């Protein structure tokens, strides 16, 4: 069985057979934003030229009906455009009104209703093309989601014992100068189940607790934090002891979410830890050093670990033993 | 008694007798932006012609009152504006500035300081109709409630046992390969009642636990999850049997919060269930499988469920009777 | 002692002896859409005409350094602009360049290096001013405090059973069609208080349980909802009988938040009820009815309250003789 | 060991031996907006100079190609571009046509199929480079963290009784007229430590409650208010006598999280305070008097703290002796 979710942060997951694919275009803002840019610099540039054409032929059609192409060069009548000498000038026009560069050597004049209607229509259909690509164009470089390139999760979860307690600990950081606005860590258990009465529950989540019921969840995230996860009554991880970890087949989902400071969007980061990610008897190496009046941390150490000095027993066979110690 | 919410999302409600309609103006942007797009593309076309009309007259105007109509060939004096021949000259020149298309055969001269101000006024005002059009555009094209459109709820829900206790379950999904980001689902429960002081109250809305005091209610969605409800003390469904629920009237509405990756705003997915739609004794139909190192999802299996082995009496009398066994 | 919050929602309160203004400008953007519309489209019109003049003028100065100036009629040397006739064609030129209209009456020409890299710093920074204005006036124009306006409060608050508690309710309402997403309810309890220390405290602020244990404070608002709070031990209420209410000196701060569906933002919606407001032994008429398949809500009833048998006993004596009516 | 976080907010931290730069590039957006103003000034005039560079040179490449240099003055030829004279007349025709101003002494004719597609895929990117500075600019104009300017944190925090309880206090203020919305208040104890097993942590960030648990934290911040944090057995502060205090070695972090009313856009103002800035046995200065219909903040008192009869005693000690002064 291979992992729902990669170290990097995207999903090992396949949507097959939706049928219903007339809902892609019901939205089809989100479907075009969510395109590669070959195909938004592809379709940016289709739509701007049947734009051109769709109203260079309707300037060419208006420019027939009125009867301007049969005489060329003559005094007295002016035709709708002036200088329009063939299949292409119409089209040069077309862009010239729509971009709004206008040359000034195809000009509109008077004598067709029908011509100033059209300019109108065009210009302000020319604003709701142009808004719409624009605006497609901005989201797509301002999106989110890039944020989550620059922040980072430890390669490695580590479990060890910090007060007493058995955790399961990890490490996150924020390369950026910049902070993450309301900035939260949650984690999801993913492993199959199967309930007393039978049902096979393929990748079950359950949420693992990083601090939400103390609002320890909610970061302050400058330098690398070690996240951690004590292992009560309440884990998936209570009875697991080192020598069962190796034979566990579970998956960590960890997500960070947060604001871009600048743009306030909000942003997700994700990592993974498989069983085999799983360091027992480890911990984090600092990161921190005090450097003439600023905190200096060496990313060089960021997702270090080292060994300690630390129980094989499961949490709850430890907690066993320490009441008994206890009650003696 | 008709459903509140519709299996699509859409509410059976109408507001009359809004006696206040002079508020839908004081947010004139939030009542045009709701308008269906016939409505936006026309009264774009209406708001540029106004001020096109209302400057190409202002044009006309100075233009009489300046004396540049009386003479329109002489050497010695030129107009505000070459070549205005008549009533419809100002519209063109009045478009060649506020579409600033400007043509170069209506231009503008030195004689009038009635002119130069009047262009800077347009200019500045031509800014602000086509910032305020174009800005209603993109909101309207990029708005949150569409990605709605890709969200899918199960279409029925079901009860059945799931490791001793009785479940209220229903199935969510996400068509997507992006993420809803900040993810979570709640639910409601509609149904009328009586206190015991007389007071009918009409369609009492009263919130259903599906994860809220430990965060699982906070979903990580990419494959389709089983939302469950667990039928405790506190469960509305806590003394409803399979053989009462059909003869209960009460509504599951169930709403799905997040944002849209790609624009960092919030929209909301909405589905109901009536009673009828609640299946006793069923299970949801796996949509999962694993191919060739991707998860793939079946959506032929979404909405499907099947039958199992399940009790038929409500969760109050299963504790107690299960209470009594662990008390023997 | 006057409110601290008016029925519609602004606060009675002035910032005075503010000495740092210098933030003001600090973030200047926050500035400017916080003012009135006259100061923007005052101040847009000057920033505008302040960018023609000061590069009207450079255009100018280097149109008389370069001594095109002296020689207005010659067929060899060609200035930087052709038919700049004197102080104020500039200024159209200044135009016809940072609006991009360029009538091509006046054109630029090869002779100055200094002319081009002005036309390209103009243009840029003809962007960026244009650019600031614009997205100046559609945020003004799209903030959300507007949709606020749609958001409505029951005009009194009431006390009575329900269920054999005794509830401080109100209720609340929207008047559009659309959703407020991630809607929300909290409320304040505002009143002077003095610690057993002496301190006084002028206006304390203690927050009123109206869900937030249970998540019922998240709202579904489609039709309006009684919000009601429940007067037990931890309720400011709890001490607080028919007969004491009017000699209470207090305020509650009813606060409503959620997001506009159209563009993702956020807006808080804002009421009061003074003392003199809370209204003992009353309930609120219904206002839905249901008319052939949609619930239909009668505004005419939304403020509306008659009056019930109910206790003058404050929430404490009542729980007492009932705990001693169970103990008999 | 110097402040993790300034009294203005800002960290001192330092970022090193980030190996992964090429992350900067992959959101390039992020880099740009988080840049300062001069960095932005410079890259967008270069940007703007080379696309009119690489644009001027295929235009004259193309001129070149078709033999349109040649000959510049003959009737039956006409080149692509009439009035191109040489090196640097093809980079005004290149500026003229993507900022669109057009002064049509240089225009485009049919000659060349290789030249109409051009100013189509100009035009196209001429849309892409411009909307992304736009965008840009805009972005960096209008970011949140600019309002946290005017919010303000009281210069100390102070420790003293209120009704029983040893209470750790600061004052935070909101200098705008406006509101956040959705303001919030969370707070973090930054202190070293060693777990029983050894491991030195360097500043260890533990939340301190300021209201979460009552929703108290949720703040309505008109005139200033005292955040008030009770320390009882589950604060750091608990052992902690005025006689201790100074010999602690600790850091709180004040956060608040909020709206910009007007851009729905969330930002995040800090402050610090180290233990020398806790003053142990003081009380805020009122700021509020009611003057002629508004409350009137007198913010020179903002700051502003009173020394009162206070224990000395550790808020431990005080239970304990109070506990045993009940049980006599
Ligand atoms: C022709 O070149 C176009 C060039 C590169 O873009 P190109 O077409 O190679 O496609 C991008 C590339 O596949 C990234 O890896 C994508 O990110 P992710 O891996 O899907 O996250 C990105 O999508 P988004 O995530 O940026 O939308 C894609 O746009 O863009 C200038
Ligand atoms: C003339 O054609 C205009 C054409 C279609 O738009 P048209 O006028 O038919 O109206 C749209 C249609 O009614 C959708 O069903 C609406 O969604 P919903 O059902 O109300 O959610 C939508 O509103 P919104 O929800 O998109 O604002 C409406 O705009 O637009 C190009
Ligand atoms: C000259 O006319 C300008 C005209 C009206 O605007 P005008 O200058 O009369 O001022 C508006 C008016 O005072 C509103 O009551 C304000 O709302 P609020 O009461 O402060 O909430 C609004 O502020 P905001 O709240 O809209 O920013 C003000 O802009 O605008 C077209
Ligand atoms: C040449 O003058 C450019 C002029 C001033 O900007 P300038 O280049 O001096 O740089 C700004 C200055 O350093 C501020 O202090 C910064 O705020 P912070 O202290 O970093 O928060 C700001 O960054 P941001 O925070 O505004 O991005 C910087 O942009 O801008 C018109
Ligand atoms: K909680
Ligand atoms: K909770
Ligand atoms: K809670
Ligand atoms: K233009
Ligand atoms: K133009
Ligand atoms: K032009
Ligand atoms: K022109
Ligand atoms: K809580
Ligand atoms: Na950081
Ligand atoms: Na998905
Ligand atoms: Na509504
Ligand atoms: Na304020």
């Amino acid at each position: 069985i291979q992992r729902y979710v990669r170290k990097d942060g995207k999903c090992n997951v396949h949507h097959g057979n939706v049928r219903e694919t007339y809902r892609y275009l019901t939205d089809i803002f989100t479907t075009l934003v969510d395109l590669k840019w070959r195909f938004n610099l592809l379709i940016f540039v289709m739509v701007y030229t049947v734009t051109w054409l769709f109203f260079g032929m309707i300037w060419w059609l208006i420019a027939y009906i009125r009867g301007d192409m049969d005489h060329i060069e003559d005094p007295s009548w002016t035709p709708c455009v002036t200088n329009l000498n063939g299949f292409v000038s119409a089209f040069l026009f077309s862009i010239e009104t729509e971009t709004t560069i206008g040359y000034g050597y195809r000009v509109i004049t008077d004598k067709c209703p029908e011509g100033i209607i059209l300019l109108l229509i065009q210009s302000v259909l020319g604003s709701i093309v142009n808004a719409f690509m624009v605006g497609c164009m901005f989201v797509k470089i301002s999106q989110p989601k890039k944020r989550a390139e620059t922040l980072v999760f430890s390669t490695h979860a580590v479990i060890s014992m910090r007060d007493g307690k058995l955790c399961l600990m990890f490490r996150v950081g924020d390369l950026r100068n910049s902070h993450i606005v309301e900035a939260s860590i949650r984690a999801k258990l993913i492993k199959s189940k199967q309930t007393s009465e039978g049902e096979f529950i393929p990748l079950n989540q359950t949420d693992i607790n990083v601090g939400y019921y103390t609002g320890d969840d909610r970061l302050f995230l400058v330098s690398p934090l070690i996240i951690s996860h004590e292992i009560n009554q309440q884990s998936p991880f209570w009875e697991i002891s080192k020598a069962q970890l190796p034979k566990e087949e579970l998956e960590i989902v960890v997500i960070l979410e947060g604001m871009v400071e600048a743009t306030g969007m909000t942003c997700q980061a994700r990592s993974s830890y498989i069983t085999s990610e799983i360091l027992w008897g480890y911990r984090f190496t600092p990161v921190l050093t005090l450097e003439d009046g600023f905190y200096e941390v060496d990313y060089n150490s960021f997702h270090e670990t080292y060994e300690t000095s630390t129980p094989s027993l499961s949490a709850k066979e430890l907690a066993e033993l320490a009441n008994r110690a206890e009650s003696n």
